[PDB]
């Protein structure tokens, strides 16, 4: 099971756990997907978030839905070494999902050398 | 050259063009990326904007760099049909990017059915 | 738990199920990936595999490491309506990883209706 | 432009360029792009190819279609510092297209200090 590589946690603590907030306005759903909420996580080119992705299951069904993807893909590299370019992606995700269903919210994260990690909400 | 297969254009009057928007705060510059600011983009199983993607090139540099890329991965579609399972991403990505340099944001989306999107705006 | 929203199985009864194979040669490890080795899945604007990712756990390691990620685009959308463009990108993906480590490689799809699939294999 | 970003070259003398090669059985074309053929390219934690992505313009045809993305996650970094893992995922890549169309094929890769490359070539 790849399951068996995937880790969870208390954000709080663990600075890894992708920490998952949205607002319902209408029919819209905004959500804020981020890693190192309460603890700051290295973004340097030996260490750093790849991605963050989101998924919908919603209340009730059987197949889950890739809501989206967001790469972070500037760590400070530049042809004057390593942490050097000055450009930086914070690991932070935005949202907009249009959906009236409710479910829940999974987000999947990973780390280039801490491997993979998640997270959940219930979408009420 | 793949240029010949992008396409631009003033968003006040072309749905497709990826309109670029941003706010610096200290070192942090958030960006944001959206197709249909203006004249709403269809969001269906058959036609729906795939990904925006952004990229910074900073002053007087040669090499320009991906700051992160963002895919829009649901569009209606379930075992009931298309269009069936009221979840949508829509075309809206947010990029919070940690630089102190200036020059040029670059955004290129893809539409499943129109190709290749690009604008760009100078970052002050 | 994700978990909850990946299925498995045998792929010779779910044409669903990442079929991973491989092929070792000195330090480079040719591995390959593919949904509907027995009975063909569809492909279709609206029935179709977004994408297949490899990852590798090496033997004794903790972290997973995500070796690449193959995602395929096409699906006969065209502006003359679904499947009218006569471009299709089969769920085939091959993957040339540099490593002399031995370990467990994981396998992770998705079908844009039928959720996260996943399979597995020991790498030799 | 973003244009103005993407370089473009000979091959044999740019160890960065992206060459594409096909074969064509029937309904399915057979397509690989890899970057470092004639002169292999570094591919580091600090210095390595991020992905390579395949366009296809049927002939006569306004649109581009995007046939596929594959993404190169591993670049020798881990817990014990840069180039460490002994894991490292080579920029070649394959797809598979099923058409009977004509046109052209273009090839887009991002190396991480260096910017965007192009390349294309008529798929008969
Ligand atoms: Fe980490
Ligand atoms: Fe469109
Ligand atoms: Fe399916
Ligand atoms: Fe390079």
């Amino acid at each position: 099971m790849i399951s068996e590589t995937i880790r969870s946690g208390d954000w709080k603590g663990e600075k890894h756990v992708p920490v998952i907030e949205y607002e319902r306005e209408g029919e819209l759903v905004k959500v804020k997907v981020q890693v190192g909420k309460e603890i700051p996580h290295p973004n340097t080119t030996e260490h750093h978030i790849r991605y963050i992705e989101l998924y919908f299951l919603p209340e009730g069904e059987n197949f889950v839905y890739q809501v989206g993807r967001v790469e972070f893909t500037a760590h400070g590299e530049s042809v004057n070494g390593p942490n050097t370019s000055d450009v930086y992606t914070e690991p932070i995700a935005y949202f907009v999902l249009k959906t009236k269903k409710k479910g829940k919210l999974y987000a999947l994260s990973y780390c280039n050398i801490h491997g993979l990690w998640e997270n959940e909400v219930t979408l009420e």
